[PDB]
C-alpha cells in the first residue's frame, strides 16, 4: 500500500514550503516518499534537491523527442533523506492550458512504474487558484486520494479552500478522493487558529495543524534547504514533525460540505 | 475613443479593491466607465453596486435559455457615479475551463454594442494566477490594450507580474496589447516601493503608484462601498485619486522585458 496525498491551496500560501518540510520530516521518520510538482512555477522540489529548481518532464520530453524517449531513472531525482522528486512543468504563459503538463507527468509516472510498492507516500503539490484542466486531474482521475488544503485567515485563502472542496464534491460518485484536513499556515494574527478550526468544522473536516510564521523558514530556503535539514533543533522543525505525525495518523477523510459566501463572511466578521 | 485597460495580478493581491476605487475616482472626475469582471470569484463590482456581488452573464444566459435571449440593458447595472458593471462568471470548480465565461461575456458585450462612443474607459478585472483560456483572451484577442499589474514585495506577486509580462510578449506581433505599469499594493514593509520601482525598471515599465495599506479599506468594504464613496476625505481616497490621475495621464505603454528567476531572487535579496 501507499498513501497518495495532494496539497492544494491558493498561490503563495505556503504549499511548497509546507509539503517539502512535511516530507523531509517523514523521511527523517524512515518513510519512503515521492514529491510530484503540479504547479507551473516548478520550484516544488528545490528544497529537497538543494537546487535552483528542477528540469520538468515537459522540458525533458521536448529535448529528447517524445516522452517515450525518457526513462524514469532519468527524470526522478533523489535528495534529502532519499526523497524522490519530479516536476511536471507546463506551457509558457499565453499558450495552451497551464495544467497540461500535469496530465503528461502523472501518466508518465504511472506507465513507467514509479509507483513501486516500497513507496509509503506520494505527495502532489498542486496549484489551486483554478480547479480545471490538469489541476483538476488529480481529483477527477482519482490520483490524490487524500487532499490537504493549506490556508490562512486571509479571505482569499479560505475562498480557495471552499472552491477546492466544491471540486471534491463534484467527483464524489467516482473514485475515492476525499478532503483530509486544513493546514493553517499562519499570518501570526490573533485567533487565526480558531478561525481555521471553525472553517474546518463547517466543511466537515478538521484543522490538522497550525504552522506558525517563522523567519527560520526564509533562512533555510535562502540556502535551498528544508528547516528539517537546515536546523533540526528549531522549534519550527518540531512543528513540521508534528504535522507529519498527524498526517500519518489521520483517519478522517470526508466528502466536504462547501459553505456559502455569507457563511464565509460571517466567520471573518466574528473572529475579527 | 475609449481606453481599454485590464488589471491583472495574483489572487488576493488587491485587483478588485484597487480597480473599483480607481474607477470611482475616475467617475468622481467626470469620466464614464464600465467595469467587466473577468475573475470567477465574481465580486469585482460589488463596491460600485453596494451589493453582495452581481449575477453573472453565464448564470443569466442559463436562466434565459441562450445568451441571445439577454439584452444589454438587462445585464449591465449602474452604481456609484453612474459606473456600469457586468460579471462574466465561470463554470463550477472541476468543470470545464475556469475562464470560459470571459470569452462569452466579452463577445456578448461587443455584439450588443456596450462599447458606446461615450464611454471613456473600460476596465477588465482579470484573474492572473494562470494566463490561459479566457484569462488570456483579453491579451490574445486584443481587448485590453493597456495592462496594469497589481503586485507587492511578495515573491509570488512579483512572479505573477513576470508571468503576465511573458504573455504580453507572446502576442506582441498582433494587436496592440502593452504593459502600462505596475501598481504596488503595500504590505507596509520597508523599501517596498523601491523594490517595485526596481522591478518595473527591469521590465521596462514604471511603478505608476504606491497604494498604502489602510484599514479604512476594510471599513468601507464591510459597508459594500469604495473608500471614495465611504469617506471622500480619507487619505486613502486621495491615494486612489492620485492613481486615477496617473493612469489618465500615462503615456508609457511597452512590450515588457521579462526577467529570469535569478534576477527576481537578487532583487528580493538586495532590498532585504
Ligand atoms: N510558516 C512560514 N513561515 C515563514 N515563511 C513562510 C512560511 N510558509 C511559507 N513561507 C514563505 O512564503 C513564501 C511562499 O511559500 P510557498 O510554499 O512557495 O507558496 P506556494 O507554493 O503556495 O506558492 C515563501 O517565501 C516561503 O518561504
Ligand atoms: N490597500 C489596501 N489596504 C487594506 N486592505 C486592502 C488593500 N487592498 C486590498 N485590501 C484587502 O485585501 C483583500 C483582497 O483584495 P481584492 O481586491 O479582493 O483582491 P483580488 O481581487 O486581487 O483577489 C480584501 O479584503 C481587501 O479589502
Ligand atoms: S483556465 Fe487555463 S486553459 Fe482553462
Ligand atoms: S488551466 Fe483551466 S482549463 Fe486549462
Ligand atoms: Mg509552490
Ligand atoms: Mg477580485
Amino acid at each position: 500500500a501507499m498513501r497518495q496525498c495532494a496539497i492544494y491551496g491558493k498561490g503563495g500560501i505556503g504549499k511548497s514550503t509546507t509539503t517539502q518540510n512535511l516530507v523531509a520530516a517523514l523521511a527523517e521518520m524512515g518513510k519512503k516518499v515521492m514529491i510530484v510538482g503540479c504547479d507551473p512555477k516548478a520550484d516544488s522540489t528545490r528544497l529537497i534537491l538543494h537546487s535552483k529548481a528542477q528540469n520538468t518532464i515537459m522540458e525533458m520530453a521536448a529535448e529528447a523527442g517524445t516522452v517515450e524517449d525518457l526513462e524514469l531513472e532519468d527524470v526522478l531525482k533523489a535528495g534529502y533523506g532519499g526523497v524522490k522528486c519530479v516536476e511536471s512543468g507546463g506551457p509558457e504563459p499565453g499558450v495552451g492550458c497551464a495544467g497540461r503538463g500535469v496530465i503528461t507527468a502523472i501518466n508518465f509516472l504511472e506507465e513507467e512504474g514509479a509507483y513501486e510498492d516500497d513507496l509509503d507516500f506520494v505527495f502532489y503539490d498542486v496549484l489551486g487558484d483554478v480547479v480545471c484542466g490538469g489541476f483538476a486531474m488529480p481529483i477527477r482521475e482519482n490520483k490524490a486520494q487524500e487532499i490537504y488544503i493549506v490556508c490562512s485567515g486571509e479571505m482569499m485563502a479560505m475562498y480557495a479552500a471552499n472552491n477546492i472542496s466544491k471540486g471534491i464534491v463534484k467527483y464524489a460518485n467516482s473514485g475515492s478522493v476525499r478532503l483530509g484536513g486544513l493546514i493553517c499556515n499562519s499570518r501570526n494574527t490573533d485567533r487565526e487558529d480558531e478561525l481555521i478550526i471553525a472553517l474546518a468544522n463547517k466543511l466537515g473536516t478538521q484543522m490538522i495543524h497550525f504552522v506558525p510564521r517563522d523567519n527560520v523558514v526564509q533562512r533555510a530556503e535562502i540556502r535551498r534547504m528544508t528547516v528539517i535539514e537546515y536546523d533540526p533543533k528549531a522549534k519550527q522543525a518540531d512543528e513540521y514533525r508534528a504535522l507529519a505525525r498527524k498526517v500519518v495518523d489521520n483517519k478522517l477523510l470526508v466528502i466536504p460540505n462547501p459553505i456559502t459566501m455569507d457563511e464565509l463572511e460571517e466567520l471573518l466578521m466574528e473572529f475579527g
